[PDB]
């Protein structure tokens, strides 16, 4: 029993880390096989910060001028590459700590844990979601672009996130590892701001069942609803529309507790308008949506 | 920016981790130089786990009763012993892998990372505190026994928690790595529960001053307390008593956000007295208190390991 914010060890992805440093920039790059992926931006300094032209900038780099440290050990780099926001530096070692590995790109409400790591060395593990809005909410420190978000479902390690950048609210945005960009934003010090955060109202759902799971059922109630209905309320205190796939994805965790989608729709309702009277639910006072369905059943079953 | 419950980076002690099967158990131990350590309640049965001798218990074991699996190789167990709740199995082998380390008894309000474990393979890292009734709130199913806590320092591994037990409220008990449980529980299936928990006060203070650190400042005041004064709202309110050592230890906190310990623990006695007025702080409706002293200044600062 419990229910608590789970990261998977990090210990796969810890040594594949090491620090980068082009110029008077230094940030994390990630070393898997005989290439080692970073933050391009990197390669900027301090005059071309709003609108750098890294294609002129990379052009201009020889091999020799990016320092790349692996613990004591100088790596050399032999060649190097752009693929949109991310730098590849071929290195002629290949990292005899490659875990099996995967890039995947997520969708909002996704989790993944986050090794943050300054001068290529781990300072702890945590978990995030991808923001309906497309950033998360990290927590960063300067120097600690180039570290990863990453899941471990079974043997095989699955890169989901590159940190590049804090916006003014204090959230991070980020690429996958093919370099995109997660939501709208660009490598540039141009003015930008995130949209308006949203609730991930499937995750919220995920945790009220992992809650009744744990034995708890205080916020339950004798009514259902529609779903229409239910993201007509839903919409008015800034969640997430809840989609028929949703409901398939809670299915499982219905089943396993005997309460239907929709008539867990309806307590959430209730707590909505209720608030919480006092109470907690899973030790928290306020409604958690950083726990998906996978993950409920992975920490549950 | 940003202030998250963050674990320690788990690599050091994944490496430390193997399946100890005893007869129809199986569980986790933690393999460390020769010797690898584990619950000593492996060696009960289905048949008997209510009032087990378990000195009588061990002396009809022998070796290759215990069945040690590193990944897929099997280790040779060529010796065992009990000390306290734990048991010793001496193996063949060092391992290769041993970090840097240490055992460590903590005291309640400490922290630690836990790397929850099953069949001997790690499958999550969180963080805890050693809650002053001395059980943890953590997330443990069937199999997790013998998953260990853990602090970094610098470079050295401090092991301080074994896991053994669940209690009826869902909390969590065991022992240190020299078998002493934490808390006044024993190792069988009796009627055992949790006593009442209390809140930790200066971790409650540690994490408003991250959240100053953060720029969430709408708590603080123009006021000031004294210890004495404070600790009888703490009483009241089943707040632990703060010290003065734990003022001492603040300290360094106070300076950077010019809020004295006293200036917060105004803030801290208002927030009990009249409560968060719909507001939240660091994105919590409740006062977090598994964040210690150190563990702010070191988030806040990017200490590596
Ligand atoms: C890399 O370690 C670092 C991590 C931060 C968490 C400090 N990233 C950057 O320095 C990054 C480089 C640019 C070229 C992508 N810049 C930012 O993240 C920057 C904030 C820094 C200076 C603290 N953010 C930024 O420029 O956002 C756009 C913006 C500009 C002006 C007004 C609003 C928003
Ligand atoms: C080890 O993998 C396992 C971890 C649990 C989280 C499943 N530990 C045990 O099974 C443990 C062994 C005994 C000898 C300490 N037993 C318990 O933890 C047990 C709950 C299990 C069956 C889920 N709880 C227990 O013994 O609590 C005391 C108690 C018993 C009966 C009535 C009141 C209190
Ligand atoms: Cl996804
Ligand atoms: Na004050």
């Amino acid at each position: 029993s419990g229910f608590r914010k789970m990261a998977f060890p990090s210990g796969k992805v810890e040594g594949c880390m090491v620090q980068v440093t082009c110029g008077t920039t230094t940030l994390n790059g990630l070393w898997l096989d005989d290439v080692v992926y970073c933050p391009r931006h990197v390669i900027c300094t301090s005059e071309d910060m709003l609108n750098p032209n890294y294609e002129d900038l990379l052009i201009r780099k020889s091999n020799h001028n990016f320092l790349v440290q692996a613990g004591n050990v100088q790596l050399r780099v032999i060649g190097h590459s752009m693929q949109n926001c991310v730098l590849k530096l071929k290195v002629d070692t290949a990292n005899p700590k490659t875990p099996k590995y995967k890039f995947v790109r997520i969708q909002p409400g996704q989790t993944f844990s986050v090794l943050a790591c300054y001068n290529g060395s781990p300072s702890g593990v945590y978990q995030c979601a991808m923001r309906p809005n497309f950033t998360i909410k990290g927590s960063f420190l300067n120097g600690s672009c180039g570290s990863v978000g990453f899941n471990i479902d079974y043997d095989c390690v699955s890169f989901c996130y590159m940190h590049h950048m804090e916006l003014p609210t204090g959230v991070h945005a980020g690429t996958d590892l093919e370099g995109n960009f997660y939501g709208p934003f660009v490598d540039r010090q141009t003015a930008q701001a995130a949209g308006t955060d949203t609730t991930i109202t499937v995750n919220v759902l995920a945790w009220l069942y992992a809650a009744v799971i744990n034995g708890d059922r205080w916020f339950l109630n004798r009514f259902t609803t529609t779903l229409n209905d239910f993201n007509l309320v839903a919409m008015k205190y800034n969640y997430e529309p809840l989609t028929q796939d949703h409901v398939d994805i809670l299915g499982p965790l219905s089943a396993q507790t005997g309460i239907a989608v929709l008539d867990m729709c309806a307590s959430l309702k209730e707590l909505l308008q209720n608030g919480m009277n006092g109470r907690t639910i899973l030790g928290s006072a306020l409604l958690e949506d950083e726990f998906t369905p996978f993950d409920v059943v992975r920490q549950c079953s």
